């Protein structure tokens, strides 16, 4: 299995781990996670952090073959488990990250009622081709999110860290950033959507 594979000591994700459009696993809704977890789920979210640190290392990045990413969805590695990892880079930063976590059955608890979009579109490392167009989000969510250790974590996020949990959370629902775009207009702003 995909999950036994990847949770080896001596496995490093990369590309050949992730699917891509036509797996019917990124259009399934993915399997909450009990607790406490297994080892495996655990050693799962160190990987898929561990490679969005790589994916953002230039020379790493190149070395594994490596598009970079700010997030990563399990079902994106075959494993139809609600676990997230995000790693928000801040835009000289005092600090390197805007937002690092990995989530296992994350949930939008609240938004906002102002939509956001990032204004040059969204792209996904499972979709191997571009579609332009605004990706209508909620602007604002709050987050409920157990951590690794069986802790609860109840977050507020805005702008950038915003959009991706959502994109990562869409993910673990079998939803694909296309879908949120407006089919009539790809380009359209309704009243209360801030572009980002
Ligand atoms: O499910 C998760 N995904 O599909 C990976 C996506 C997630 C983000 C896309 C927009 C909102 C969330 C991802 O990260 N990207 N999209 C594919 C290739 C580019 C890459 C990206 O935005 N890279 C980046 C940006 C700033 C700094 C460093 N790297
Ligand atoms: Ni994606």
């Amino acid at each position: 299995s995909a999950i036994e594979r990847i949770t080896k000591a001596a496995h490093l994700i990369d590309m050949n781990d992730i699917i891509r459009e036509g797996n019917p696993t990124l259009r399934t809704v993915a399997e909450e996670v009990t607790f406490p977890l297994s080892d495996q789920e655990i050693i799962l979210g160190e990987k898929m952090m561990q490679f969005l640190k790589h994916s953002q290392d230039p020379v790493m990045a190149e070395k594994m073959g490596l598009r970079g990413g700010v997030g990563l969805a399990a079902p994106q590695l075959d494993i139809s488990k609600r676990i997230i990892a995000v790693l928000v880079p801040n835009i000289t930063p005092q600090e390197a990250y805007d937002l690092e976590a990995i989530m296992y059955n994350p949930k939008i608890v609240s938004h906002s009622v102002q939509d956001a979009a990032l204004g040059e579109g969204e792209g996904c490392l499972s979709v191997d081709r571009n579609v332009p167009g605004y990706v209508v989000r909620h602007a604002r969510v709050t987050v409920d999110y157990f951590d690794k250790d069986g802790e609860k974590h109840r977050i507020k996020l805005k702008g950038y860290n915003s959009i991706v949990v959502q994109h990562e959370i869409d993910h673990i629902n079998g939803i694909m950033f296309y879908d949120r775009i407006n089919e009539k207009d790809p380009f359209a702003v309704k009243d209360g959507l801030l572009i980002l």
